RNA sequence: CGCAUAAAGAUGAGACGCGUUUUAGAGCUAGAAAUAGCAAGUUAAAAUAAGGCUAGUCCGUUAUCAACUUGAAAAAGUGGCACCGAGUCGGUGCUU
DNA sequence: CGTGATTCCAGCGTCTCATCTTTATGAT
DNA sequence: ATTGGAATCACG
């Protein structure tokens, strides 16, 4: 009945638990063992870890099931296409489709002739020789006017449907327009004829480089209207240039029209808005429109076509056939070249594949880009290249058809060039004729967004509802889905449930239910005073609808002003007016109301209350859709109320976000005495004039009960499932999950007894790409060329004071001068808010600068003088979201404020408390599943205090105290800091209590300017400390009022560096069954090994390649007979088998016919042991194996190396210098030059540990042969090499690593025959629990 | 108190472009062959987790998982204490 | 001629839309 | 980046 309490550390990839008494000493017990061997007890200490695989998150799954779906309606897109053909080809070439299905086959397995399209050689080759691309046939069919083979016309559709372009482009696009400089001249003169006062002249200006320039959208605005005399931005012309290039213009301010009348080309909805605005001003200014219209086409073809379109009506094609022929001239030349001046390299460059050559290119591996830098040396080493090299600096050398830059087609170009075949060859083939629309429709059809997978029930995903129960064709889709269901629901799913009763839907945040409530909320808070009273009062009921009536219904915002003039003055007759408990401006607002009186223009449509409800159906119709269509069919039921002009405008109007209360909370729930909802009280309370907070807290009203019954299982999920509720990476729900499992058995090993305290801290938690594309956005908006002087590999870009420099374009941030690109490792990298403020290191929070002295005082923000001077180019950074806006707000701190006393205290306070929600969640879990009890007046009986701590507490009392702790030695630091933790923790709320509101999760009123916070939260653990800077303290530290022993120095830190000490820790690591793919990805060439995977049942690997490297899910330990010999006796053999994720079912299903397929027979069923990975075998001398894979171990012995290594590791190796004055720091350097020789023990430990454990001989001899090479080195930098070195021993899969200029690779144990003989530890998930099983004796 | 913005992240849906694999695009000449020289090279079909049944324009890589017993499953149950110590836990006394 | 040491290799870019939470800035 | 699969390679 011993009193105890627990600390946790919780982790992505670690949960440390420990448990600790009263005097902070870590319990040890007898633990019984379960299995065949002969221990039955053993003795552990209760601390430990628990070591798992970080969660995964379900993005790549997502990905993965979108490719998925993408490529089965893709093959049915082809299958409507084939079945549209399917007759009229029958009749031409009975097996043409099966030659095509077929395709894939070898000669051997195909049913028909290995020509796919015309099953002969001679038409085939004759087929080729005129048509050596698709581009070629397919320019062919639309600009031919001659009767084609219907094979080829299949062929053509099939490509332009199964290859169809994206479809981020709404509306048609007219091939026909090309030209940028006639497009930009007829909108000059089109302007030009409409504006005389001050007509546009553009002439000689260079309109195609600048508006199809590879530089941002904004910065060819910018460019343009620099080189456009007397123009603006912002302007008309510039507006419409900006809509033509594809930036979002707002057009109120150009024609004063009140309407934001915002027109995106690339939106659908742009014609709509377009027709709006021409209501506002006139019909003639679309044609400006119009021309503008056609300049975007301008813009965004001749990125793609870069080809004449008045020859032909397939521009796609025609650039497709000139990329071949540049392609061919191109290669010819340079094979003449070649051979005439560097024949020696001409097979490297055509022959070899291996090379980054053509022959590489073709053939190979090699991409466009790795082809260009292969082949550049080569061109300018050479005579004649001069057109090849110009060609390849504007990446159009030796350029293939299918490349990875085709995503910016547009589906409108692939529409038009099928339309023209289908008109071309409808006149002979009659069934083209009446099946155009099918086929153009095939082309065309996308499943809606918000309709989502075609399911009938049996999906997860789906949420589609269907009028008829028949099945989904694109061409009859608007028949059978119901599209506006399906929309609704798209949005129902995934919205939030109120948090009062979770079986009811929120309302929208602009519903019109909503907003009154938030009215009355604030009317009701309202504490008038004015002459005549004798004690301040709340307004009355009447008063406050007199006011909602008069104030909020006529005036967007309501002040107090307004308030004292317009209804106390004027009606009142009160002069003296003045407010209490509200601010001048009252927050809540009749927004909605004041938006739908605009439109509608009646007063009395909005102010009748039995169709209130219509008007709540309106706002919900508003904010679920955002297609037109589906709002216009979803109010044509409310046509007859409103007029059609009242229709458009209600159509446009859009509304986005949603409240957090639902209708019957807010006005369906009633109070049973009364018969009035929660609003009804709000319009009259009477005197009390209680707010919804009051409302919900009130015992007498029913609203209580009713919302305690509403949540009768509270969240009503399991564990599991409420951790799957909270917002956080999957990686630390995995962590929290675990936290609560060995929590429960922790409270299981110790009888039963729950707690005095949990102590819980948890820790605050490619790149490169991102960094890529960041820098290029950023230089692209900017404009600059700073990029283009240095090409920074992916890689080189993630040295932090060069993504510093690329990031502030490589100028100084705080001056205005420019650094340079190879002056590095002079700048420095200071952070905006002082580490002292603010801990935080990064790329938001730190400036690369040439001297951090310009900054000014390093005290408080940057002087109001380098803001003044640098505001505009840190503006222009925002623009280019090089810099965001939280660090744009730092820089310019000091002109709005700079940085009081109070925030500075502030900062201080809030990296000891912690304030993260998951923390708290995390209590929340904690404290609810270990208080079940209730005391008899609706209270919670605290038997169990949940204490949140944050990392820095700990992190300053092993600093502080010696406790150091090095990541590298073992795994043994995360259980020393849970149990460092427990110890802080417990001792903070036994010397304090009056912080339990701080730290104790639940709610507390003992509380108890500026500088007195900020040196209380400052020494608050300064009562461990001896000495304070020079104050010093008593030995044995009291509580305060009751005398209690807090904290005894002469004593607890020996316990302390006792626990920290211990070569016992349990350190387990959770065994898994591996999911995931089956194998790798990468369909390997055919081969003849055994090793490979089909990809079909019907393909044989040996002929058509496949995947390898299968992931095994876990592996089985079988005792059976194997077939040996030509006579094929039975041999006994124990083996691991090591069942993949493909395989998994199919074992699962039956083992004994899995088994015996494999080649097994006799296999006994009960003696199966399932190995997932991870699983603990111990050998000899204890050494201790974790089962990888079927055929791969890991080290499963962790090194106990004394505390006084690890404090005299972590001296020496200067983590981040000493951080401590001269005279500490001096001692600690002192320490360190007398205890040298501790270098050579600690090699002596881990030698040993290597001779006894990981037995690696090989790795052992090269590592001692460095260390006594570099034995003259200096101390600093042996110890970094040092720590560097346990990567040798540590527990997990074998790692390779470096000592100095050695390296010594990892010695990998490939062999799992020995762990057939060693005993199997199950490990519960703390391991006190373990049944060991003797493998041997099977 | 709330409100605005930004950033980050989670989840879900709809698309795009590649990549990879096999086949098709009779390679020619001198050769007995080994080969040597030369010619050509851009494209397409099919698959893109094996596959499953619920047969859908669906689902298949997320989360969960020591052992034993009771079980569709969710899951439920199973493991004395104190003291001395310490090379991954041992010993001693009490108890069962 | 098995067997330990050594080497190599691993699907990847883009866009549109919706909902949510959390952190960090401020206005008011 | 990582760590298991696969092939290759040196060799006693
Ligand atoms: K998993
Ligand atoms: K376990």
């Amino acid at each position: 009945d011993k009193k105890y309490s627990i600390g946790l550390a919780i982790g992505t990839n670690s949960v440390g638990w420990a448990v600790i008494t009263d005097e902070y000493k870590v319990p040890s017990k007898k633990f019984k063992v379960l299995g065949n061997t002969d221990r039955h007890s053993i003795k552990k200490n209760l601390i430990g870890a628990l070591l798992f695989d970080s969660g995964e998150t379900a993005e790549a799954t997502r990905l993965k099931r979108t490719a998925r779906r993408r490529y089965t309606r893709r093959k049915n897109r082809i299958c409507y296409l084939q079945e549209i053909f399917s007759n009229e080809m029958a009749k031409v070439d009975d097996s043409f489709f099966h030659r095509l299905e077929e395709s894939f086959l070898v000669e051997e397995d195909k049913k028909h002739e290995r020509h796919p399209i015309f099953g002969n050689i001679v038409d085939e080759v004759a087929y080729h020789e005129k048509y050596p691309t698709i581009y070629h046939l397919r320019k062919k069919l639309v600009d031919s006017t001659d009767k084609a083979d219907l094979r080829l016309i299949y062929l053509a559709l099939a490509h332009m449907i199964k290859f169809r372009g994206h479809f981020l482009i709404e509306g048609d696009l007219n091939p026909d327009n090309s030209d940028v400089d006639k497009l930009f001249i007829q909108l000059v003169q089109t302007y030009n004829q409409l504006f005389e006062e001050n007509p546009i002249n553009a002439s000689g200006v260079d309109a195609k480089a600048i508006l199809s320039a590879r530089l941002s959208k904004s910065r060819r605005l910018e460019n343009l209207i620099a080189q456009l005399p007397g123009e603006k931005k912002n302007g008309l012309f510039g507006n419409l240039i900006a809509l033509s290039l594809g930036l979002t213009p707002n057009f109120k301010s150009n024609f004063d029209l009140a309407e934001d009348a915002k027109l995106q080309l690339s939106k659908d909805t742009y014609d709509d808005d377009l027709d709006n605005l021409l209501a506002q001003i006139g019909d003639q200014y679309a044609d400006l429109f119009l021309a503008a219209k056609n300049l975007s086409d301008a813009i965004l073809l001749s990125d793609i076509l870069r080809v004449n379109t008045e020859i032909t009506k397939a521009p796609l094609s025609a650039s497709m056939i000139k990329r071949y022929d540049e392609h061919h001239q191109d290669l010819t030349l340079l094979k003449a070249l070649v051979r005439q001046q560097l024949p020696e390299k001409y097979k490297e460059i055509f022959f070899d594949q291996s090379k980054n050559g053509y022959a590489g290119y073709i053939d190979g591996g090699a991409s466009q880009e790795e082809f260009y830098k292969f082949i550049k040396p080569i061109l300018e080493k050479m005579d004649g290249t001069e057109e090849l090299l110009v060609k390849l600096n504007r990446e159009d050398l030796l350029r293939k058809q299918r490349t990875f830059d085709n995503g910016s087609i547009p589906h409108q170009i692939h529409l038009g060039e099928l339309h023209a075949i289908l008109r071309r060859q409808e006149d002979f083939y009659p069934f083209l004729k009446d099946n155009r629309e099918k086929i153009e429709k095939i082309l065309t059809f996308r499943i809606p967004y918000y309709v989502g997978p075609l399911a009938r029930g049996n999906s997860r995903f789906a949420w589609m509802t269907r009028k008829s129960e028949e099945t989904i064709t694109p061409w009859n889709f608007e028949e059978v889905v119901d599209k506006g269901a399906s929309a609704q629901s798209f949005i129902e799913r995934m919205t939030n449930f109120d948090k009062n009763l979770p079986n009811e839907k929120v309302l929208p945040k602009h519903s019109l239910l909503y907003e009154y409530f938030t009215v009355y909320n604030e009317l009701t808070k309202v504490k008038y005073v004015t002459e005549g009273m004798r004690k301040p009062a709340f307004l009355s009921g009447e008063q406050k609808k007199a006011i909602v009536d008069l104030l909020f219904k006529t005036n967007r915002k309501v002040t107090v002003k307004q308030l004292k003039e317009d209804y106390f003055k004027k009606i009142e007759c009160f002069d003296s007016v003045e407010i209490s408990g509200v601010e001048d401006r009252f927050n809540a607002s009749l927004g909605t109301y004041h938006d739908l009186l605009k439109i509608i223009k009646d007063k009395d449509f909005l102010d009748n209350e039995e169709n209130e409800d219509i008007l709540e159906d309106i706002v919900l119709t508003l904010t679920l859709f955002e297609d037109r269509e589906m709002i216009e069919e979803r109010l044509k039921t409310y046509a007859h109320l409103f007029d059609d002009k009242v229709m458009k405008q209600l159509k446009r109007r859009r509304y986005t976000g949603w409240g957090r209360l639902s209708r019957k909370l807010i006005n369906g729930i009633r109070d049973k005495q009364s018969g009035k909802t929660i609003l009804d009280f709000l319009k009259s309370d009477g005197f009390a004039n209680r707010n919804f907070m009051q409302l919900i807290h009130d015992d007498s009203l029913t609203f209580k009960e009713d919302i305690q019954k509403a949540q009768v299982s509270g969240q009503g999920d399991s564990l599991h499932e409420h951790i799957a509720n909270l917002a956080g990476s999957p990686a630390i729900k995995k962590g929290i999950l675990q936290t609560v499992k060995v929590v429960d058995e922790l409270v299981k090993v110790m009888g039963r007894h729950k707690p005095e305290n949990i102590v819980i801290e948890m820790a605050r938690e490619k790149n490169s790409r991102e960094r890529m594309k960041r820098i290029e956005e950023g230089i692209k908006e900017l404009g600059s060329q700073i990029l283009k002087e240095h090409p920074v590999e992916n890689t080189q870009l993630q040295n932090e004071k060069l993504y510093l420099y690329y990031l502030q374009n490589g100028r100084d941030m705080y001056v205005d001068q420019e650094l340079d690109i190879n002056r590095l490792s002079d700048y420095d990298v200071d952070a905006i808010v002082p580490q002292s403020f603010l801990k935080d290191d990064s790329i938001d929070n730190k400036v690369l600068t040439r001297s951090d002295k310009n900054r000014g005082k390093s005290d408080n923000v940057p002087s109001e003088e380098v803001v003044k001077k640098m505001k505009n180019y840190w503006r222009q950074l925002l623009n280019a979201k090089l810099i965001t806006q939280r660090k744009f707000d730092n820089l310019t701190k000091a002109e709005r404020g700079g940085l009081s006393e109070l925030d500075k205290a502030g900062f201080i306070k809030r990296q000891l408390v912690e304030t993260r929600q998951i923390t708290k969640h995390v209590a929340q879990i904690l404290d609810s599943r270990m208080n079940t009890k209730y005391d008899e007046n609706d209270k919670l009986i605290r038997e169990v205090k949940v204490i949140t701590l944050k990392s820095k507490l700990v992190s300053d009392f092993r600093k502080d105290f010696q406790f150091y702790k090095v990541r590298e030695i073992n795994n043994y630091h995360h259980a020393h800091d849970a149990y460092l933790n427990a110890v802080v923790g417990t001792a903070l709320i036994k010397k304090y209590p009056k912080l339990e509101s701080e730290f104790v999760y639940g709610d507390y009123k003992v509380y108890d300017k500026a500088t007195a916070k900020y040196f209380f939260y400052s020494n608050i653990m300064n009562f461990f400390k001896t000495e304070i800077t020079i104050r010093k303290r008593p030995l044995i530290e009291t509580n305060g009022e009751t005398g209690e022993i807090v904290w005894d120095k002469g004593r607890d830190f020996a316990t302390v560096r006792k626990v920290l000490s211990m070569p016992q820790v349990n350190i387990v690591k959770k065994t898994e069954v591996q999911t995931g793919g089956f194998s790798k990805e990468s369909i390997l060439p055919k081969r003849n090994s055994d090793k490979l995977i089909a990809r079909k049942k019907d393909w044989d690997p040996k002929k058509y390649g496949g995947f390898d490297s299968p992931t095994v899910a876990y592996s089985v330990l079988v005792v059976a007979k194997v077939e040996k010999g030509k006579s094929k006796k039975l041999k006994s053999v124990k083996e691991l088998l090591g069942i993949t994720i493909m395989e998994r079912s199919s074992f699962e299903k039956n083992p004994i016919d899995f088994l015996e397929a494999k080649g097994y027979k006799e296999v006994k069923k009960d003696l199966i042991i399932k190995l997932p990975k991870y699983s603990l075998f111990e050998l000899e001398n204890g050494r201790k194996r974790m089962l990888a894979s079927a055929g791969e171990l890991q080290k499963g012995n962790e090194l106990a190396l004394p505390s006084k290594y690890v404090n005299f590791l972590y001296l020496a190796s200067h983590y981040e210098k000493l951080k401590g004055s001269p005279e500490d720091n001096e001692q600690k350097q002192l320490f360190v030059e007398q205890h040298k020789h501790y270098l050579d023990e600690i090699i002596e430990q881990i030698s040993e540990f290597s001779k006894r454990v990981i037995l690696a001989d090989a790795n052992l001899d090269k590592v001692l042969s460095a260390y006594n090479k570099h034995r003259d080195k200096p101390i600093r930098e042996q110890a970094e090499n040092i720590i560097h070195l346990f990567t040798l021993t540590n527990l997990g899969a074998p790692a390779a690593f470096k000592y100095f200029d050695t390296t010594i690779d990892r010695k990998r144990y490939t062999s799992t025959k020995e762990v057939l003989d060693a005993t199997l530890i199950h490990q519960s998930i703390t391991g006190l629990y373990e049944t060991r099983i003797d493998l041997s004796q099977l």
